[PDB]
């Protein structure tokens, strides 16, 4: 089951912006969405590609484990954080491209290619730059296909170690309090039309778990924010969270 | 329900080859795929869209009926059958391109784009040529997106006239016999990668009806009686048909 509910409409509108959230209720297995032709609509994955990336790279030894140092290049590029040493954590927390282009230039083209058909991931087309084909290339994802790769993170059947699995994990926590945990990614297509915000993942209760996708319109830097304020509005009204 | 059945994919591997098959049981409300994902991947429709191009050609008045003969062009083209007289049985039976690209230029765009968003065809996005884009433009139809529009053609539940839906199910017939009867249409998709071969239509019986829409990875033009070789290996083995 899918069911349509037009009334989240009104957190798009509220600020004049256009897009899809995809809810899964893990016990009950039913899915829910405002617009169930976007659910289904593949876009490039932009950062969201660091999840498997960092699988393949730890299940490989490209990565040893979450506190290995990899070294700034020296190259002062335009965003302040990128110009440090970085780790796995700190790596995914401030989207460090540079990192993950020197992994996938690592992991090499043949057995990146096998890992993602062993994944079932998105249209499994890594043409283009071995080290920017998520970002301009013909990889392409929908929001629907993002939630069934991250079940089977969450429920560790990857074909990859139980222990990349579990380190790439902690890798994505963001959020916890009394309430809820948030493990999740996001993503900012820039490179090729249209330009997309994303945010994927999931919250874990204390007696079930919900996974969540969004995509949404995203003409200019300015609101990136309502990638995560649009997706918790949803979740407040489905008494998900407070 | 959605349920997913993998022992059909040996009929692909049997062949060498990969795609997926969608069935609907009308009676149940109940449909079987092998390939869950694929099932939801939007492809170019190629001479599948010449379903929704009759219909609205009929509803217009730019085909008067059945009967019309369109006459050839006098331009010698690759396919024999394609360089004579045709009318709309025929035109459809030996899929006729030249033949639809003059209805679509007699249609126009904004005609062509408004009946799409009231059949909810597929993407419903027509940008590209008119004469050409369900070939090479920026339309695009799931095998589940299949199902939902043929469904509404059985029940003559489209925003056309009941007369235009009949005949158009006329043009479709394909096969009969004692045991069943099936309309359809055949595609074949090759100026976009990947190249792929469709089949879409219904098997009628005596107290149910049984929608079908497949496509399978085409590299060469050598497998294409391979869509409906698969499909009918299929309905044997579900006791559809015998
Ligand atoms: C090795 C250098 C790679 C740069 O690779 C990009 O394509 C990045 N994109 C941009 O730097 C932008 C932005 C923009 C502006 C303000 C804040 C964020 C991004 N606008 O246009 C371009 C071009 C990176 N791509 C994103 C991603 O991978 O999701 C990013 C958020 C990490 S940012
Ligand atoms: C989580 C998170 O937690 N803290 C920050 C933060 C705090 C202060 C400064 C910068 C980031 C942060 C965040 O925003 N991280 C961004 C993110 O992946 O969403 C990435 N980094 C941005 C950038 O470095 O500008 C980017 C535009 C390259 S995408």
């Amino acid at each position: 089951e899918w069911q349509e509910n037009k009334s989240w409409n009104a957190h798009f509108t509220e600020h004049k912006s256009q897009g899809v959230v995809v809810l899964w209720n893990e016990n009950k297995q039913q899915g829910f969405t405002n617009n169930l032709k976007r659910a289904n609509q593949a876009f490039l994955p932009a950062s969201t590609f660091k999840i498997p990336n960092s699988l393949i790279a730890l299940d490989l030894g490209v990565v040893k484990d979450e506190h290995q140092v990899f070294k700034w290049d020296g190259q002062t590029r335009d965003i302040a954080t990128w110009n440090r040493d970085h780790n796995l954590i700190t790596a995914m927390k401030y989207s460090v491209v540079p990192v993950y282009q020197e992994f996938a230039r690592q992991i090499g083209e043949a057995r990146m290619s096998k890992m993602l058909h062993a994944f079932d991931y998105g249209n499994e087309d890594i043409s283009g730059n071995v080290d920017s084909f998520w970002l301009d290339g013909g990889i392409r994802i929908s929001a629907t296909e993002q939630i069934s790769f991250l079940r089977k993170l969450y429920h560790n059947k990857l074909h990859v170690s139980e222990r990349s699995q579990r380190i790439v994990k902690q890798a994505m926590l963001t959020e916890a309090n009394g309430d809820y945990i948030i493990r999740a990614k996001t993503g900012y297509s820039t490179r090729i039309e249209p330009k997309i915000g994303w945010w994927v993942g999931w919250v874990e209760l204390d007696d079930n778990v919900w996974f969540f996708a969004m995509n949404m319109d995203m003409p200019t830097s300015d609101g990136l924010g309502l990638r995560q304020a649009i997706t918790k509005e949803v979740l407040k009204q489905e008494k998900i969270i407070p």
